[PDB]
């Protein structure tokens, strides 16, 4: 058993011990553990997935170096890896399609078991590790959540975007997720027009820096999108905020058949106008995290120079805890 | 110009004149004009699509006999036909995919121009007419809306149903639409379990008569569906009511990745729990009417004996105005 | 190490030893090992997948009883199970979507490692075992290949079938696979018309017994299908034979946009008329085996009485070796 | 009736008369009529679609200026337009989904009725005309076939390409179609690797000029693609040639689940290895022309500067007849 310095969540406002790996398990030395809006919802005790219990080391957005292995892990000590965060039960019909992210008995380091705000972290199986060929664990850490979630959301969006020669895609909420959502869209789709929506001028400026073509307050978005699309509307809106008001307003900006990809869940509920949605065949599609292939893909885009990290190192854009 | 007895909507609480057909236009003698919840929303002035104006003959659910033709109509006088209700502008990118039903400049007899609560009715083009080979116009009339809408909704549902060997499909709201939605599902899908939800015991009994396997109040639906699916949840919920509360409650009954098909729009808004929807990749898909192929298909199912009409004839289930 | 009586393939025209399970491995007592056309191609040395080597116990279509377990198997001794046959490497992008069946480094009992024509058989992981709640291992054995392959093929077909109200589906080649393909189609799709094609009158009779609506020689199929579909053509052809001539002829029977699902590979090549295929947007879609969910699904259909086995017990339709 | 100078096909090795438009018909002054490999197959009497008869003015790839209109045409004299080439019967289930291109009773100017190698040309309906806002009819003419066909083929490919972060796409045959296929792919997809295959060094050089990343002889393609994809294979192969040998060889280069999009039909048949296709779930998808939206889209890409024409003007890359 290995000693490790961590940050513990004990009540909703130092040095721990970590078991040695057996079977397929792997022990890693954390290089980076990203800080999510999800950590703050757990921190504030407004979100608790199955198996959650106190205390717990938070941090579900993790990269580092392999230091010890069980006899069945089949991985190389010294390799840098990013940790896929949603460890499915492997048995259910979702896991049997690689949809570990929507397994209802998933184990999540930092959300339901000990995570990355710690020197060392146990990983249940090497099957959850994606190799970093050249990207640093610190820069790679956000890919384990913000990156993968952005990719999974974009993949749901693609058929809606590909229907048009010059589609407008709305990205609502410019924070950690928008870093990856905007850059991934521009990396893949050469003829897309991205519109960034936020209430903060600072955030709108940042969306432009990330690669948004236009930015807007929500109230001004219709007049802009009308002009950009000759009244057609947006192909997709990726909602990184997810409140009653964001989805309602986004839905109305969509062209017929268009979709909101719901990633954010800051509100208790989401809402849509019944007439606009039913009459024009509009859609809302929930998106939680992504597949192992999605994580592989964002690592590859990053290592090939197509995505740039915007990270803020924080000693124990996106913030990253190092160690 | 032809004289005709109709029922006029003049304020929101006899004998008219009808132009002779030119070009591709066709004049029909109405055999049946169905009565919709949509007529009551227009009647009460809570719904007005583009081009709507007073006065107007309502009735958008129409069948009858061809009596006169323009020189370009290319149809046979004496043929019985059902009238496709959503006459697209033919020019837009939705009409160019046969998606006339979601054209934003559609002309609709009974909703935006004169309809079927009348002895005779002008049809803008023969392209909107589907032949009845043996079904009577009176029995066929509901296919022009309830039938086609049910088919379009089911077609959106199919890939979600086909994922499972023994899927539960929820049908919420047991009225005119449920007549066709339940029967069409059972006509196509041999191994489906249909659960009918309504607050009325009478309506629940009627759902069983139509072919539902089980019926339930919404509050009891979770415990039933849990038992029927070993906790998996429903594959699809077809919402024929469409209020803030119906969608919210239906969403929770779905298995991961499952969808609500939103057909009804009795409420101003619909709503969903943000966590349940985002975390489990659930969906809401708007459905308005269907394609000409959908209308052809429900006519064929009806003529082959696979759907039975539940109609109530009303001299000027589903009510039908005759003439 | 456990003694076991098997049948060995030593050259291309008794009693062996079997290792005890470790880690996730499971040892089963074979109840049924089905005999495939694939075994005969391996037997004749005309087919050898990666890792194949002599000698080898054939038989990739297996069910039986759990008798011993490794410490990590997490399964119950005494349970009856069917063995999923395509053991993926778990690492590749296909396995990460549960597509173990198309993993290029798959291990297959009876095709690349020791299989089921043997009293006992080692299974690499309990993850490859699907529980039989009530079906006997002998009756269940064909589900491990013929059944699952039929299901996977049908699942590719579904969107092509669901486009129509009264689709004709062709099933070409009436042998072991047709047992499941025909019955599964009829179990799922209530309004389908199945046309069975074979050169053998005996086989055509058997297709009718299995649930085909019509049967035909290939040369007579066009005139029949024309009559059944008013010249539209077939929605799908499932080719269980797969020669140069079968695909060529089947392609021509399809409606525009229709597909051949290629399951059989009795020929070296398949072929299609370039004009008919390109001009009418026809398709050919390869299908190898299925997912773990596909196996689960055919087990459930069988246990619910919706599929009937046609098995021939053979002491060491479909033949089954017992033990 | 209007006099016009044309080129007539009379046997398989000057001045005509053209009727005045009625109803929805439009008369155009040809600005450009492109020359296709299809014209040469008709010219040589190796291809004749329904309704074809001698004599006939060839040329199905047409743009020009509106000069006269029937009373129902609803278009503006003086407007420049490109002519959609596949005039569906409007009645069938394919036309009811805007799939005019696969209507079996289509009328095609230059293939089944008089076409564009002529000063003036009658267009059956204004519904077949797409407006040119700024592109010249001469430069626009190839969009009416090569352009639209490329777009339709790419649209079938997209879901296969979008599955990967860095997909290789093969384009086989570098002629008129490749001009648009290569440029459209690069216009839409920023992270694609295009491999051009041809037997001609000249054509391979031209593929590089058009935007291919690599070029190869077919025999050398496997070793290249293996290196480019770490042995995965190509996501898609667009076959602009379409012979027994091209499809066979292309199929083998594909990753599991990958597809050939069959556009070319230079051979009588196409062929595929049965084992490679069935075992790895590979596909062949026929593609004929595209939708009206596809034509709109390539016009827009061209007018926005994202596609460049490679045209050769020929007084009566791609050749264009002017007038
Ligand atoms: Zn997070
Ligand atoms: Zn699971
Ligand atoms: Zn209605
Ligand atoms: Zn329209
Ligand atoms: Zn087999
Ligand atoms: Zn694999
Ligand atoms: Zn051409
Ligand atoms: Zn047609």
């Amino acid at each position: 058993m290995v000693k490790s310095k961590a940050a513990l969540l004990k009540k909703f406002s130092e040095d721990v011990n970590i078991p040695e790996p057996q079977g397929e398990e792997v022990l890693i030395r954390i290089g980076g553990a990203g800080v999510c809006r999800t950590d703050l919802r757990v921190w504030k005790g407004v979100e608790a997935k199955q198996g959650f219990r106190l205390p717990i080391i938070l941090g579900h957005e993790n990269a580092g170096t392999i230091v010890e292995v069980g006899e069945l892990a089949k991985v190389k000590k010294g390799d840098n890896v990013v940790v896929y965060a949603t460890w499915g039960d492997l048995t259910c019909r979702y896991c049997r399609e690689g949809k570990f992210n929507i397994c209802k008995n998933q184990i999540i380091p930092g959300q339901t078991t000990n995570g990355g705000f710690s020197e060392y972290m146990l990983v249940k199986s090497s099957r959850w590790l994606v190799k970093l060929n050249s990207l640093s664990p610190v820069e790679a850490a956000p890919l384990a959540d913000a990156g993968t979630t952005s990719m999974g959301a974009i993949r749901q969006a693609l058929p809606f975007i590909s229907k048009f020669a010059e589609p407008v895609v709305i990205v609502n909420g410019i924070g950690g997720l928008a870093v990856y959502t905007i850059q991934i869209l521009k990396a893949l789709m050469k003829n897309i027009t991205i519109v960034g929506i936020s209430r903060s001028k600072k955030h709108r400026d940042f969306a432009l820096e990330l690669g948004a073509d236009y930015v807007s307050e929500m109230k001004d978005a219709e007049s802009l999108i009308n002009k950009l699309t000759d009244g057609l509307g947006a192909s997709i809106a990726i909602d990184l905020v997810g409140t009653e008001e964001t989805t309602y307003n986004l839905g109305k900006l969509l062209a017929q058949e268009g979709a909101i990809i719901l990633v954010g869940m800051e509100g208790k509920r989401v809402s849509l106008e019944a007439f606009d949605t039913a009459v024009w065949n509009k859609k809302l599609l929930g998106s939680n995290y992504g597949s192992l292939n999605d994580l592989e893909d964002v690592v590859r885009l990053s290592e090939s120079g197509k995505i740039k990290p915007y990270i803020i190192k924080v000693p124990l854009g996106r913030q990253v805890i190092t160690p």
